[PDB]
């Protein structure tokens, strides 16, 4: 639980810096949006889920993904300087702004989720919030590149 407050109360500042994004805010507000999502079953587990033991496991999985999150607000944040989006883009630094991350965000929620329902017994699904974030990361990596390059920042 030690890092859930750091996972959730970042799954918020990701979701808010994300969310005040001055670029690829499509994407970017996806990431956060996206991670709540995952910090949002939490809410109900750490919050009020009745108890909950940390294991050796599952603190692990909250650890790599408290982590994992530092890479998504920290490629959000990275990417706050306009200077660095328009130089990625045209550039293409990874073809995806946090495209790393939903890669490694991802597989963490896999393993914490994974581990709740051993540790906490808790009925999980196939990340219920949406493991697509990949799959429209990049169709608004390619898009985004080519949209801000000609086209109206929609």
């Amino acid at each position: 639980l030690e890092n859930l407050k750091h996972i959730i109360t970042l799954g918020q500042v990701i979701h808010k810096r994300c969310e005040e994004m001055k670029y690829c805010k499509k994407q970017c507000r996806r990431l956060g949006h996206r991670v709540l999502g995952l910090i949002k079953p939490l809410e109900m587990l750490q919050d009020q889920g009745k108890r909950s033991v940390p294991s050796e496991k599952l603190t692990t999985a909250m650890n790599r993904f408290k982590a994992a999150l530092e890479e998504a607000n920290g490629e959000i944040e990275k990417f706050s300087n306009r200077s660095n989006i328009c130089r990625f883009l045209t550039a293409s630094q990874d073809k995806i702004l946090f495209k790393d991350v939903n890669r490694k965000l991802s597989d963490v929620w896999k393993e914490l989720s994974l581990l709740l329902q051993v540790e906490q017994r808790m009925p999980v699904s196939p990340i219920s919030q949406g493991a697509s974030w990949a799959q429209e990361d990049q169709q608004d990596a390619d898009e985004d590149r080519r949209a801000f390059q000609m086209l109206r920042r929609d």
